[PDB]
């Protein structure tokens, strides 16, 4: 009933008991595991043109308001008697509620906390949240992302933060953010089926010059921000450069390094997700926190679908790139991610190492232990992209479920 | 679109689906409820020790269908030959409440067991592996014997090669063939006196374990662990393998000269001698199997990880890094060379050894071979993706399912 939890470094073994409060389906079963598959297969979430079963959102609402007023320590005291009866009658009448901002803030929050992809969840009682649900326009959810981004930013000293927008409607359009995150380098397809800059913005970097953008040239032209209303067409928005803190890469004992043209952009602002809180869906809330050094030194830089530089650092630090035995990518791979470090370091920005970020998860993991009896947690994810073993969390065995309030993954608006 | 797992590759876009796992009868330990995929040891496969005989009518479905996988592979599946085995099968089943296997029938499963294992990153080469039928021996010193020339076969003097020697099977009242050892090959741990352990401290049970049967502990960092061997219902005897046919390799690094002075070094042959062969229902308690190492197993795990050498400290030290502070990256830097070294070693030792990036190239053609051939190919993520590196390989960006195919290698309780 309960899974037997052992960490293999220590010897110590749990039992995760919140598993059981899970109320949605993973994709897999008995018969076969599909966790290292990245998106669900039918987990997605299907449009709202019809008002979901009364019954169904009712439940989930009850679910939430009850999780709530846990939280503050006045379960089943009468403000939270007249809250449920509150969200039971306008259920009842219109088919759907809305939170109170109080009731938002917790829902983010434990939205992050829930989240099994996430290292950083030690963080998760800290996070600015900002109400937008007061937004009618794409001009006014522009102004809002700006707000946002330079409280977050705040000169290099980066503080966690989500912005909400207006959530989902029956019969409406959604409000959307068409980027995936608030600020992406642009990828542009050259002759030969070549991609100059991030090959991963191809298709949004299109889209933004098919909706009147004048594109650039350069590996790391910052995006504009395809912002869309209810039932219209997106409408594009440049990023005020000021706003938009970027750190120069350089290495600390590499001279050479620094010639390679490197940088990458301080603030990593997720956009694209779906925030569900008791039953209701925001498909626009955008959020960020702090970058971990190995996101942008060993995927960003490294993966052959991104900027695959691997072997022009390899060239350069004039290794044998003629054999694998050699581990010369393992080497530039190493220095890639001591220069990020390094040049955040360098130019006050907040980061933190793949060491630090999962030291801080086992705590985490032993502070859910005891707060709520099981932590949710995916491995592949949890793990980072180079020198697994050497952390902590490796060693470290995981139970992956799902809790709401969620982020979950949603279709591409186009 | 088909109504199949959809298996993405996100480096290079493309998709497959997976029809193989609709041939999985054993479940794992998976629950739309919660993913338990990153469980080491999940108590599914466990092949408790079953004294009572199997029920006769489980035994034979699995005893069918293993016989069909036979006929199958050789394309005679529905033949007169097919449909007389099956009755064979069932026949000295009904007498005898067991059956055996052909010589080639054994061959067909041992290869299967290794195809169908979901952790094993080497699985291109299983086609090539050479089986030692040794289901005649009738003691713990035959069992020896066998051990050896299985030693001597697999190591080659560095010119490794697979192979799988399999001892008889578990009978219905009798006790099991057993080597207590998890591997033939492993060094000693000796618990201190402070508390430290000399050696390697993964096998601290197994070495106190040889004492009490007589053996005279040494006391160094590498010293190879004798053999306890076990006859069906016999205590197990102790075996000593001559140093002659264990090859080692001293480790050195290619550049950094003082290396050599750390006095590392690691065995040639890496064989498990502790896992279950399961075919057709039946047991092979005993079977140890060997290939040769993918360098990570070794210089990332076997000398990093905290609960085992972990020499990473002392390394780092040694190439005068910074180990006060995470973000000086020592742990990474200090694990390339280790790794490097490593390779460098086997290489100038001339014993057969694979790098990971080799290696998980190497899996994806597997995998695809295995698409066009089965239809899919079970495999655990975890377990595929090296401690080091991660996403500077192939496998990291290739989404996979996992599930239980038969024939199969289990994990089986220990046998004290
Ligand atoms: C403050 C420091 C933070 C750090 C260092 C951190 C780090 C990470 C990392 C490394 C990942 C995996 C990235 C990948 O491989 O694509 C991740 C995923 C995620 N993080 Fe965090 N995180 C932080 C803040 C946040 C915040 C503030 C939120 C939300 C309020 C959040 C929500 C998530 C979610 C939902 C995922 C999984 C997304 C997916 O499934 O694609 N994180 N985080
Ligand atoms: C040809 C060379 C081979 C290589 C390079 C290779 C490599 C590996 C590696 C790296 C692992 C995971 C090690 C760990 O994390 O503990 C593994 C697991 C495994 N391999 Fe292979 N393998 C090879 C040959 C074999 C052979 C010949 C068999 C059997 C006939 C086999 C059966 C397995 C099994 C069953 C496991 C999983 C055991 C467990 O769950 O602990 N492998 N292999
Ligand atoms: C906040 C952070 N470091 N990482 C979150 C994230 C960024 C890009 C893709 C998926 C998650
Ligand atoms: C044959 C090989 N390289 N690896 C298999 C293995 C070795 C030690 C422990 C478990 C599996
Ligand atoms: C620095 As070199 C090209
Ligand atoms: C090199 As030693 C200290
Ligand atoms: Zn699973």
């Amino acid at each position: 009933k309960f899974p037997r939890v052992k960490n293999w470094e220590l010897g110590s073994i749990t039992y995760d008991t919140l598993c059981a409060q899970s109320q949605q389906d993973g994709p897999c079963t008995p018969r076969r595991c599909l966790g290292s598959l990245v998106l669900p297969r039918k987990l997605q979430t299907r449009p709202s043109p019809g008002p979901p079963p009364a019954e169904q959102l009712l439940s989930q609402a009850r679910d939430f308001i009850n999780q709530y007023y846990s939280s503050i320590k006045r379960s089943g005291s009468q403000a939270h008697e007249e809250r449920l009866q509150e969200v039971e009658a306008e259920v009842a009448s219109t088919g759907t509620y809305h939170l109170r901002e109080s009731e938002l803030v917790f829902g983010a929050k434990q939205a992050w906390r829930n989240a099994p992809r996430c290292v950083g969840r030690i963080q998760w009682g800290k996070l600015q949240v900002f109400d937008a649900r007061d937004c009618s326009s794409a001009q006014e959810m522009f102004t809002y992302i700006c707000n946002h981004i330079k409280y977050a930013t705040n000169r290099g000293n980066l503080r966690s933060a989500i912005t909400v927008f207006p959530q989902r409607a029956p019969g409406r359009g959604d409000f959307r953010i068409w980027n995936s995150q608030l600020v992406r380098y642009a990828g542009y397809r050259q002759q030969d089926g070549s991609v100059r800059g991030d090959p991963a913005n191809v298709e949004i970097t299109e889209l933004c010059i098919q909706h009147g953008w004048t594109p650039g040239n350069g590996r790391f032209d910052v995006l504009p921000l395809l912002l869309q209303a209810p039932d219209e067409a997106p409408e594009l928005f440049v990023l005020p450069p000021e706003l938009v803190l970027e750190v120069p890469l350089e290495h600390p004992t590499l001279e050479w390094f620094a010639a390679l043209g490197l940088r990458w952009y301080a603030l990593p602002a997720v956009s694209n997700m779906l925030l569900e809180i008791g039953g209701l869906e925001f498909s626009a809330a955008p959020f960020s926190g702090w970058y971990m050094s190995t996101e942008i030194g060993t995927r960003n830089l490294c993966d052959p679908h991104r900027y695959n530089i691997l072997e022009d650092v390899a060239v350069c630090m004039d290794l044998d790139t003629r054999t694998t035995s050699s581990l010369w990518k393992d080497k530039a791979a190493v220095e890639i991610n001591l220069a990020v470090l390094h040049s955040f370091q360098l130019a006050k920005v907040t980061i933190v190492d793949h060491h630090a970020a999962t030291v801080s998860f086992m705590k985490h993991l032993d502070n859910e232990q005891k707060a709520r009896g099981g932590c949710p947690a995916d491995w592949a994810w949890i793990v980072p992209p180079i020198s697994g073993s050497l952390t902590p969390v490796f060693h470290q065995e995981m139970v992956n479920y799902i809790l709401s309030p969620a982020f979950r993954y949603q279709p591409d608006p186009w």
